[PDB]
C-alpha cells in the first residue's frame, strides 16, 4: 500500500536516474531493488512516450503495474524479478534496435505489457504438471494445451477487468481488440511447444527478409521477440546465468519432489536425483536459446552481440562442467555422504 500512494505521489523518476547504463545491453534489471521495480516499470513506459503517445492514465497505471506485480507467485524463478526483468528486455529492444521499422507503436506497447503479464500467478511446475496433478486449471485448459500459458492470459484479462486497472479502456473498440487479441497472441507465443511450431516460419521470414508490409511477418516478430525476452537472463554474463539455472532447477527440483510424492516420476530434468545440469543447461542454450538469439540476429544486425554472449555463455559451462564431478575429496575432506 505504501508503494501505491508512493506511484501515485512521488512522480516518475527519469530512467539516466535509475541507471546511467539502463538501457544498455550489459545492465542486469535483478540489481534493482524489487521495491524499486514498479516505479522503473512506470520510467521505461515514460521513456518510451508510451504514456502521453496513447493517453494513458498515471493512476490506472500505477494501479494496474501494481496488481501485475502481486499477481505473481514467489516459486524460486517464475516471479515478479523474472517478469520485470523481460519487461526491462523488451525496453532494451526498443531502445537499441530499430523496431519502429518493423513494428506498429500498438504492437510494441502490446509487446511491452504482454512481458509483465506473460507468466502472471504462475506456481512453479510446467504445464506437464497441471495435468498429473489434476489441478483446476488443468480442468479449466488442459483440452486445449498452454495450459499454464492461457491461465496467465486469462489472469492477464482479470486484471484488466479489475476496476481502475484498465489502462486501455479510452481505446477505440477497434484497438482495444486489437490490444487483447495482440497480448493473447503474444502470451500464447512463450509455450515452447508453440516456439517449435513456428520455428521454421520464423527461418523462413528470416531468409526471404523482413516484409513491414506482411501483417503475418509482424505476427512472426513479435512472437519472436516475446520469446528473446523470455530467455534473456542467457544475455548478460556468467554470474547471471549461473544464478538463473540456479532458480531454474531449484524449482524444477521442487516439482519432481511432488510427482514423486503422489507417485510419479518426473522428467530427468525435474529429477534432482538423475539431473545433470550442465548437459541440462548446454543443450537448452544449444537447442532453444542460441537459434533464438540467432534469428534475432538475422533480423536485426544490431542484435549480433546477444547471440554472441549466449554462446560465449555456453561455452562457459563447457568450461566449468569437469566441476560437477568429485576430484579429491569433498571440502568435507570426509566421504561419508557414501553412505
Ligand atoms: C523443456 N525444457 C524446459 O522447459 C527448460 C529447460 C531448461 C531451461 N533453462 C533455462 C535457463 C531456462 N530459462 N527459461 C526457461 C524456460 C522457458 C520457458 O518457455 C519460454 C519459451 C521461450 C520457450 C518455459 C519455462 C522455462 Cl523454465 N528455461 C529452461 C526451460
Ligand atoms: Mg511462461
Ligand atoms: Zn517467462
Amino acid at each position: 500500500d505504501d508503494e501505491y500512494t508512493k506511484l501515485l505521489h512521488d512522480g516518475i523518476q527519469p530512467v539516466a536516474a535509475i541507471d546511467s547504463n539502463f538501457a544498455s545491453f550489459t545492465y542486469t534489471p535483478r540489481s534493482l531493488p524489487e521495491d524499486d521495480t514498479s516505479m522503473a516499470i512506470l520510467s521505461m513506459l515514460q521513456d518510451m512516450n508510451f504514456i502521453n503517445n496513447y493517453k494513458i492514465d498515471c493512476p490506472t497505471l500505477a494501479r494496474f503495474c501494481l496488481m501485475v506485480k502481486k499477481g505473481y507467485r514467489d516459486p524460486p524463478y517464475h516471479n515478479w524479478m523474472h517478469a520485470f526483468s523481460v519487461s526491462h528486455f523488451c525496453y532494451l529492444l526498443y531502445k537499441n534496435l530499430e523496431l519502429t521499422n518493423y513494428l506498429e507503436d500498438i504492437e510494441i506497447f502490446a509487446l511491452f505489457i504482454s512481458c509483465m503479464c506473460h507468466d502472471l500467478d504462475h506456481r512453479g511446475t510446467n504445464n506437464s504438471f497441471q495435468v498429473a496433478s489434476k489441478s483446476v486449471l488443468a480442468a479449466l485448459y488442459s483440452s486445449e494445451g498452454s495450459v499454464m500459458e492461457r491461465h496467465h492470459f486469462a489472469q492477464a484479462i482479470a486484471i484488466l477487468n479489475t476496476h481502475g486497472c484498465n489502462i486501455f479502456d479510452h481505446f477505440s473498440r477497434k484497438d482495444y481488440q486489437r490490444m487483447l487479441d495482440l497480448m493473447r497472441d503474444i502470451i500464447l507465443a512463450t509455450d515452447l511447444a508453440h516456439h517449435l511450431r513456428i520455428f521454421k516460419d520464423l527461418q523462413k521470414m528470416a531468409e526471404v527478409g523482413y516484409d513491414r508490409n506482411n501483417k503475418q511477418h509482424h505476427r512472426l516478430l513479435l512472437c519472436l521477440l516475446m520469446t528473446s525476452c523470455d530467455l534473456s537472463d542467457q544475455t548478460k554474463g556468467w554470474k547471471t546465468t549461473r544464478k538463473i539455472a540456479e532458480l531454474i532447477y531449484k524449482e524444477f527440483f521442487s516439482q519432481g519432489d511432488l510427482e514423486k510424492a503422489m507417485g510419479n516420476r518426473p522428467m530427468e530434468m525435474m529429477d534432482r536425483e538423475k539431473a545433470y545440469i550442465p548437459e541440462l543447461q548446454i543443450s537448452f542454450m544449444e537447442h532453444i536459446a542460441m537459434p533464438i538469439y540467432k534469428l534475432l540476429q538475422d533480423l536485426f544486425p544490431k542484435a549480433a552481440e546477444l547471440y554472441e554472449r549466449v554462446a560465449s555463455n555456453r561455452e562457459h559451462w563447457t568450461k566449468v562442467s569437469h566441476k560437477f564431478t568429485i576430484r579429491g575429496l569433498p571440502s568435507n575432506n570426509s566421504l561419508d555422504f557414501l553412505d
